[PDB]
């Protein structure tokens, strides 16, 4: 609402308040094609996210805890003495591609590639999944999973040549025996606009994710609440 240096106020000023969201993922996970849809909103002054989302062709060929990190940083909380570190809503409203490389421990591996960036009023995440080298009896096409997710830190540092940001980072999903399956995931953001943006000193977000399911749904989907918050620097 009030910062000293204009390029924080412009992106501010996108997400002062409730912002709706759409999220669209077109997968292809050995061969299983499948479609996500999700809508919801996002409020990045508490970091709090809340989305609905459904797979519309039919039922979800892998477990949906293994797609959260999949399915917009832009919505994360950064304190007042830190908004010169947030790199996502500065590439705003023309937006960011957010690209990953996910690997299962024993099994196989997502590739994503995101465009996230404003739609009029509307924020859109819009991804393409390809995923290969799955186990038929492993935890993610065998949905052993639990129907759940752990809170997570991950670090966030500068790509100076890119005008970007890269991460690297471990997701823990627990597995319905009381084992974990892990998630090694590597990240890189790119600004889709040619304008400068705001490329930050190394800090952490701190995340927490609640799952749950809506008892009036029929179709197979989930309900997603997200809690992002900036920390590390002093």
């Amino acid at each position: 609402h009030h910062h000293t240096d204009p390029m924080v106020s412009k992106g501010e000023e996108l997400f002062t308040g409730v912002v709706p969201i759409l999220v669209e993922l077109d997968g292809d996970v050995n061969g299983h094609k499948f479609s996500v849809s999700g809508e919801g909103e996002g409020d990045a002054t508490y970091g709090k996210l809340t989305l609905k989302f459904i797979c519309t062709t039919g039922k979800l060929p892998v477990p949906w805890p293994t797609l959260v990190t999949t399915l917009v940083l832009c919505f994360s909380r950064y304190p007042d003495h830190m908004k010169q570190h947030d790199f996502f809503k500065s590439a705003m409203p023309e937006g960011y591609v957010q690209e990953r490389t996910i690997f299962f421990k024993d099994d196989g591996n997502y590739k994503t590639r995101a465009e996230v960036k404003f739609e009029g009023d509307t924020l859109v995440n819009r991804i393409e999944l390809k995923g290969i080298d799955f186990k038929e009896d492993g935890n993610i096409l065998g949905h052993k999973l639990e129907y759940n997710y752990n809170s997570h830190n991950v670090y966030i540092m500068a790509d100076k040549q890119k005008n970007g940001i890269k991460s690297n980072f471990k997701i823990r999903h627990n597995i319905e025996d009381g084992s974990v399956q892990l998630a090694d995931h590597y990240q890189q953001n790119t600004p889709i606009g040619d304008g400068p943006v705001l490329l930050p000193d190394n800090h952490y977000l701190s995340t927490q994710s609640k799952l749950s399911k809506d008892p009036n749904e029929k179709r197979d989907h989930m309900v997603l609440l997200e809690f992002v918050t900036a920390a590390g620097i002093t």
